[PDB]
């Protein structure tokens, strides 16, 4: 009757945290906590087979073990969930945004530096016109 | 032993579709089909309590019922999942990436899901071919 993790969805998120994640498994109950590496968060019980959490921030990117905890007892250490944190400022991601900043078309009224949301919006507009539909 | 939906997560998404939704319930099996409104969608069994799907696009905002089907028999009509399609708001980083994941050209030997850095590298390659000095 111990809580067990069978799957986690999504399995990745940004280091800034705040993503909704569903943990699927067995023997869940109200009050169960979830630990991402060392970062503990509380959960919402959906059914005994699913709980919902918001990811905690993590200082560094990388793979973490996801385990469960209740009254400081750890569960799932022998079969932990896997969750991957990515940093928006990882050098290869950042270099991609720097490339886009130089060639994304600027529209009247734009700020001097286009925000990343806009770089991505217009890159997708352009790629959709090439390969979309 | 009747398949039953207890919840869906998330229960809203954009009209453009392509979001991962987990359908949580009881008595799920391989070959059970998922219907969003009137659209049959591809699904994958995670456990007998969880199915994963990708939302189909829907041109018009609003609620649809999620029901299940097997051998043309319908389940869950009396207690369906309710999924709300939502008109697009301001561009976000994640939405921009979701758009690129759908249209960035794939190469032989690519992972099913391109990493963010690869989405950007390829988007930058294409945009530099349009506007690069
Ligand atoms: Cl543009
Ligand atoms: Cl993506």
């Amino acid at each position: 009757a111990t809580p067990c993790i069978k799957a986690i969805s999504p399995s990745e998120g940004w280091t800034t945290g705040g993503a909704t994640v569903i943990i699927i498994g067995d023997n869940f109950f109200d009050g169960l906590q979830v630990v991402f590496g060392t970062m503990l968060v509380w959960s919402e019980l959906i059914t005994p087979h699913a709980i919902r959490v918001q990811t905690p921030p993590r200082h560094i990117p990388g793979v973490v073990e996801v385990t469960l905890s209740y009254k400081s007892k750890q569960f799932c250490k022998g079969a932990p969930g896997r969750f991957v944190y990515t940093a928006l400022n990882e050098p290869t991601i950042d270099y991609g945004f720097q490339r886009l900043q130089k060639v994304i078309p600027r529209h009247p009224g734009d700020p001097e530096r286009l925000p990343k949301e806009v770089l991505l919006k217009r890159a997708a507009d352009l790629v959709e016109a090439l390969y979309g539909m």
